[PDB]
């Protein structure tokens, strides 16, 4: 549960965002993948990608990593009226990827830290906590549709 002011700072944080939206979805997903080399086994498509090397020349990792924040960005627009926008991709999650919620903490965690890393001094302590809120929001509404899956 977010205040209208935290809101206002997650949209105005997800503006630095809005603006290169692929290269802050490679660096998040290059965060994941190095930090997690576990999370890299989930995806058929890029478990080919031994090195960050071979990972930042991918221009389909890129073009995931637009399809993610895309995705992300149209949930937080919502102001957590999101229950028709997350439901599927709960599901998704769930029941065809097999991504456990822990996997969930690490890329909120990466999305926190690629926004330190790419503006650095202009991602303040107040928009780091609504943005934390609002990422723990997303991450408990899909660990509600977990437990009715049964899925761990
Ligand atoms: C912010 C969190 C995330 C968002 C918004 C997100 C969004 C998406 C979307 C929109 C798709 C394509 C449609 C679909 O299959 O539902 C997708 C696919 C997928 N996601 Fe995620 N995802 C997130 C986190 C994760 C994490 C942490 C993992 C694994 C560590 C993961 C694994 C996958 C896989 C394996 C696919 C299928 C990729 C393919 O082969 O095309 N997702 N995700």
């Amino acid at each position: 549960g977010l205040s209208d002011g935290e809101w206002q700072q997650v949209l105005n944080v997800w503006g630095k965002v809005e603006a290169d939206i692929a290269g802050h979805g490679q660096e998040v997903l290059i965060r994941l993948f190095t930090g997690h080399p576990e999370t890299l086994e989930k995806f058929d498509k890029f478990k080919h990608l031994k090195t960050e090397a071979e990972m930042k020349a991918s221009e389909d990792l890129k073009k995931h990593g637009t399809v993610v924040l895309t995705a992300l960005g149209g949930i937080l627009k919502k102001k957590g009226h999101h229950e028709a926008e997350l439901k599927p991709l709960a599901q998704s999650h769930a029941t065809k990827h097999k991504i456990p919620i822990k996997y969930l903490e690490f890329i909120s965690d990466a999305i926190i830290h690629v926004l330190h890393s790419k503006h650095p001094g202009d991602f303040g302590a107040d928009a780091q906590g609504a943005m934390t809120k609002a990422l723990e929001l997303f991450r408990n509404d899909i660990a509600a549709k977990y437990k009715e899956l049964g899925f761990q």
